[PDB]
């Protein structure tokens, strides 16, 4: 479980990234894909791109971005209590997208990654400490529905 006061550093940068909900996606985006190629290639929607300048031209991949950080901003501003949010996630990731618990903790690292790039002020190793206890309190209960459906 995260204190209050953690929960406070990770919903206080999440509300900057939430500024340039687009910009981060892309980064965080680009990021994992670069980072971890095996994971570009779960995306058939992405799989032509092979450049990161191909990758930042893409209209499509802003767009996806800003799904996947609104989607993890609602779990986030749960505070933990994220049932509701992981059980369809946690689905679809399993059984349609076929996506490997440890690809969370790649775009969990991006994410870490891109959030320290943007916001050092407001993202010391205090706010980074709090950002992956919440992040792994999500793959936990991600993780949890996995091995229930056989994954």
């Amino acid at each position: 479980v995260l204190s209050e006061g953690e929960w406070q550093l990770v919903l206080h940068v999440w509300a900057k990234v939430e500024a340039d909900v687009a910009g981060h996606g892309q980064d965080i985006l680009i990021r994992l894909f670069k980072s971890h190629p095996e994971t570009l290639e779960k995306f058939d929607r992405f799989k032509h791109l092979k450049t990161e300048a191909e990758m930042k031209a893409s209209e499509d991949l802003k767009k996806q971005g800003v799904t996947v950080l609104t989607a993890l901003g609602a779990i986030l501003k749960k505070k933990g209590h994220h049932e509701a949010e992981l059980k369809p996630l946690a689905q679809s990731h399993a059984t349609k997208h076929k996506i490997p618990i440890k690809y969370l903790e790649f775009i969990s690292e991006a994410i870490i990654h891109v959030l320290h790039s943007r916001h050092p002020g407001n993202f010391g190793a205090d706010a980074q400490g709090a950002m992956n206890k919440a992040l792994e309190l999500f793959r936990k209960d991600i993780a949890a529905k996995y091995k229930e459906l056989g994954y």
